[PDB]
């Protein structure tokens, strides 16, 4: 497929994963989890479970996380880089801004996705292993 | 391209253009953009404007209206129909439900976008005729 695409779907991944909006949690876990293998969709949902004080969930209790990409790059074939920064706001607007870098391991699965659930992922986009750290 | 990228592309294009949500509306509003064409992105414009009203801004002003797809399907190879319903929902939480199909008409330009529009819109999917009217 077309690094395009690629590129597009790990944006996406990263966006969903690493950002925060009460509003937009449903939709965010479904489309992670759908772009996500069997095994590292379960990493996740132990991660974002409600009662992890780790999850998105609660360090962004009452708060909005957005995330903008700085760049996104190959390490190889089957290997992503995606630099971004989250800015978080609260309820007196002070804006806090970090930096992050985001491994992840993708490949395209010819599986069966339901018409709907393709409408999240049309082509089978995987995810089977992810981490993000800070950066310098 | 694929069927499957390109139903992809609709049901964003008419979630967008056809719901509402505050908080989303700046990011709802550069996706029609970059998805439209320079004559179709004017069309959409003059209808969005704050001054107008029938813009989604002012009919679902302090509201939240959600596109749920019923079905994509092609009339012919470069006309789209997406028949979808809009749920509204206000202050009170009453969601009001009405029923909707919209006509498209798209191809994909090999235009130039830049890296980070491309992150929005990677294959250069371009609305150039558009119609949303509800159902019997």
């Amino acid at each position: 497929y077309d690094e395009a695409i690629t590129r597009y779907f790990a944006s996406q991944y990263v966006r969903a994963r690493e950002g925060f909006q009460a509003s937009e949690a449903e939709n965010s876990f479904r489309l992670v989890s759908l772009l996500s293998s069997p095994k590292e969709q379960n990493r996740f949902a132990k991660w974002y479970a409600g009662n992890n004080p780790e999850s998105p969930q609660n360090i962004y209790h009452n708060m909005i996380a957005t995330v903008t990409i700085k760049s996104i790059s190959f390490i190889s074939k089957d290997l992503i880089q995606v630099r971004y920064y989250k800015t978080v706001r609260d309820f007196s607007e002070k804006e806090t801004i970090s930096h992050w870098v985001s491994i992840l391991n993708f490949s395209y699965v010819n599986a069966h996705i339901s018409t709907s659930d393709r409408l999240i992922n049309p082509l089978g986009f995987q995810v089977s292993e992810y981490r993000s750290d800070p950066e310098v």
